[PDB]
């Protein structure tokens, strides 16, 4: 069961943290006593997190502004973050593109621009970090969303670059979990959120209700704190029981008896 | 009820068919009386394959040769396989990157380059051809796995590719159908099949059965002229009910309800 | 979609219709101008009813009086009741024996007594009405309860009987559907409805929320009335989905093709 | 971990026991050291029976005949058998009354007996072995079948009998384990299984494999004696998962919070 104190002096990177979800992970951080380093493009944004993470008490809160587009940006954000920290304890990965709701028509474009931004970059920080988790048997938060694990019409790109992460990350734990490598990997499956993207771009469109950012990033935390395989943040007791896929988690199991682990 | 006749005349491309499946399902097509256009990098291997089609009665076939990786040949190829044959009625796409079954270890050029033939290629492919698709009322075979279903230790980046097609394409069919668009899509989800690359890559590392590249082969085509959402071919008539995943189908069911569809 | 249109002048029998649920079902069926025919053992209970009845708008409303632990009186009754209308077009199976909410104590006569009046007059009510159903193409509802799909503690004898019910009347729709006999099997799955006996007997005993009983009743009507396989009433959009079982949806139909149909 | 010494002297009463898996369960427990009292309506079969359980190492074996349409006869059995072992560590319920296949047309008194021999004698079996099973932290088990959890065409009155078994003794289960009560049940859950009977009943109809009834026994005998809720043997590894519903599972769990256990 979650304790705040589980957080108090832990070194935490959020991205997507100048504005919704991310920048409400950040403030709870600050209140649980970690120590952040706070990313997104907008340095305006982030300064302004950064200031409110100190006065709600951080252990220390930095921002380092760039765009995750950029893989070398990625790259040496992390090695700047843990040299400002002394080390890493949990990576939240909570970035993403904006793409409007259109029925797709060939923007081969924003197919790739969401892929990058979406996926490759979490690739490429949880890369980089994993040395330091490694040394602190740490913890990744993957930020993604029911759209990940069911198709929704009118966002085809977003959706395919949230699939591939639950495809790329649930292996990889499947990985640390038979080399006996103690880094978790929290999926954290989100429905309808209250940010302003969400109401704006769903703004006659979609009619689900919307849960809070305020509870949905502090579950994120708990959920990742606690080492879960999976958090669901939908709105519903039963819905995650429905996107849960014991099926899957069946032929998983028996499939892994068929590898010579041995060799 | 599939009928060899329903091929006879039609128009076909089949990537990744100078081996295995994709050779295997060039025959068939042949032996049916299509036109075809077969393609992968290899240009004498694809000669073999189409000196073989015209001995087994292939209405016509052509090859061209070339790499997957990059996206211009991908968009240039289809307009000359349409050119080559007057027109498109089926698009097949089953090429995938050779990988070795290995625990990942931070191999970010081979995410990136998985992730490019094996998903924004089809992509591409797809949009390519969609104007030839929607004139001929025609169909797509996107070949897929059990792996992009649920999760293979060893295959992280091929799986994340994998997982991103049925994302992307699954949520394609669903605006198709919302938009009356008459163009299917039939996402192929394979078990493992005894192709020499899928024999060698899992000896002495992966002990499950394998099932016969003919009949899936043929499936595939039989599938995907049916117009089914999905086809699978996995060894076992139980396990495809243990992947379709009757709770993601409850929940794009009701999600409809969530739309405002007059708008 | 259902009107009320489709009850006008039908002839309809209610069990356990002196309070409850089946007192609300009988009113709603007055209301759409049903014939109705109304039973339980309390006879001035029934005389108030078939007035209400009359005032809101019933073709005709009649009662007969006794009890379903009696299989004669069972038969007899819907003779009579066939009798008054001149035929049947829907039996709704109402009534359930009151029982306490205690631990199994090995109360052996009441495992008894609840299998008589919650199961076998089931069978016999429906076995009477057959032949006139088969006349009117009609429909029977059996009036079931969440605890007919799953297990509850401290109502064993109760669920044992829901539970054959299901056993029963389900196997008696295949076999219907098998043979072409266009009479209709509504299984209704109720969850907590507050009428008096429920909120009674759950009084700081069981604590879930109840859903109303009049609405209850109408969804009896309509889901029988539009002939469906199974009508969930339970207060949540998501449970049907985790009660209807799909797993057992999928094991009846591969079942079917192992018999052998043409002998 | 099963061992077979685990059943070496202890007393164990099997119904149905004069031919089919009955048969095969008493001789293995024989095989295993047991003491056994067998029982069905044919003495000269169980006279067989229990000569061939003392040849194959039988601690002891008696029969007592009868038949458990009588619920006098089925309470003063238990006793009995108690009486000759000193005691009762396990009581296997195997026996069925046989209904021929036939599509369901008003046999009212096949549904009432199937249900009294199947059922009802089940439980005043139960509650007469319960205070020896309580003093011995015993087990009970319940042979059922997959038509106790799905339905099949022509057998109505044997499937309402298998599912009112699930039903009741799911429910005493749940009630023993919250009362802290350590006597055992497991509901086995048995495919098409080759005794005479199902071989010679399902000819020509049922084209189903059988499977062997001496390993079926051993598996009732190794899942009742592990304390297992439920035991399956089926036909095929997947039919357990399609047949165990997670979503009855969850449901269960949920709803057992919502009681007022302290009252
Ligand atoms: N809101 C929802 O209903 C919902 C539902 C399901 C899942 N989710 C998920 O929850 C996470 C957060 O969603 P949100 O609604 O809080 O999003 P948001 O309010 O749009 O915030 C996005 C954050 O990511 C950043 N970002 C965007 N493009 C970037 C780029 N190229 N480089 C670096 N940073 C970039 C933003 O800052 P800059 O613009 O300054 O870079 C911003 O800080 C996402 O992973 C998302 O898919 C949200
Ligand atoms: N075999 C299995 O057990 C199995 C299981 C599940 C799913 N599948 C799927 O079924 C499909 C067929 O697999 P398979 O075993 O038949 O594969 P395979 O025998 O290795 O054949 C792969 C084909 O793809 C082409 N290819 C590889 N790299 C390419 C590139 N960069 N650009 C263009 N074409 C390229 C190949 O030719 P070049 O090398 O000459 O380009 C070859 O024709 C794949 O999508 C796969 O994911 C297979
Ligand atoms: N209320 C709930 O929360 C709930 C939950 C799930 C399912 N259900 C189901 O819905 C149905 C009705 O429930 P309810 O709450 O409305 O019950 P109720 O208020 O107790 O009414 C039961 C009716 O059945 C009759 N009845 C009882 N014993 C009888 C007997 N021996 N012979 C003939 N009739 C008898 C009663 O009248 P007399 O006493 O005049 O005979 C009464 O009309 C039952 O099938 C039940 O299992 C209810
Ligand atoms: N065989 C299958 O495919 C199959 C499949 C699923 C489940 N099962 C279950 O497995 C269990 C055994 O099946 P089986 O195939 O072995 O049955 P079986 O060969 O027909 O034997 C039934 C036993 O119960 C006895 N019995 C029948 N009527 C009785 C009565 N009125 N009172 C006392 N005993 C009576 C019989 O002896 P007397 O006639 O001498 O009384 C016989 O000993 C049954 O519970 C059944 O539901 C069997
Ligand atoms: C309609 C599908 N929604 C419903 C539940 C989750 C999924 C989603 O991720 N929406 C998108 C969309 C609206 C929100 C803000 C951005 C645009 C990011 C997502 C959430
Ligand atoms: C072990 C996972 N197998 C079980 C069947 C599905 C899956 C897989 O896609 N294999 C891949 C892998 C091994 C073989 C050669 C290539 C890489 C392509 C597939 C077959
Ligand atoms: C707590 C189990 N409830 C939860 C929802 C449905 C199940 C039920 O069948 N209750 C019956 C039982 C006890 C109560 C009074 C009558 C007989 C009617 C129901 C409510
Ligand atoms: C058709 C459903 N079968 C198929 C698998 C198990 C189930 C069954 O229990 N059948 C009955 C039926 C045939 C056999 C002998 C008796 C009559 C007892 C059962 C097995």
């Amino acid at each position: 069961k979650f304790r705040p104190e589980m957080l108090q002096g832990k070194k935490v990177i959020v991205t997507g943290a100048s504005k919704g979800i991310g920048r409400e992970i950040a403030y709870h951080l600050a209140k649980m006593g970690a120590h952040v380093v706070v990313t997104a493009r907008s340095k305006e944004a982030l300064q302004k997190v950064v200031a409110r993470c100190l006065e709600l008490g951080a252990a220390s809160a930095h921002y380092i502004a760039g765009s995750m587009e950029d893989m070398t940006f990625a790259e040496e954000f992390v090695a700047e973050a843990g040299n400002l920290m002394g080390g890493l304890d949990m990576l939240i990965l909570n970035h993403v593109l904006y793409n409007r709701l259109t029925f797709f028509h060939g923007e081969i474009d924003n197919v790739r621009k969401s892929m990058e931004v979406n996926f490759h970059s979490f690739v490429v920080l949880s890369v980089a970090a994993m040395p330091m988790l490694m040394q602190s048997q740490g913890s990744i938060a993957v930020v993604s969303s029911v759209a990940g694990k069911i198709t929704y019409p009118l966002i085809a790109p977003y959706s395919a670059s949230k699939f591939a992460l639950d495809g790329f990350f649930s292996t990889l734990r499947s990985e640390f979990l038979v080399n006996k490598v103690n880094v978790s990997i929290t999926l954290c499956i989100l429905g309808l959120i209250d940010t302003e993207t969400a109401i704006k771009a769903t703004s006659g469109i979609y009619l689900g209700p919307a849960s809070p950012k305020e509870e949905c990033a502090l579950e994120i935390i708990k959920g990742t704190a606690l080492r879960q395989d999976e958090m669901y943040y939908v709105g519903s007791r039963w819905v995650p029981y429905l996107l849960g896929n014991p099926g899957r988690k069946i032929m998983e199991f028996l499939s892994a008896a068929e590898y010579n682990w041995d060799n």
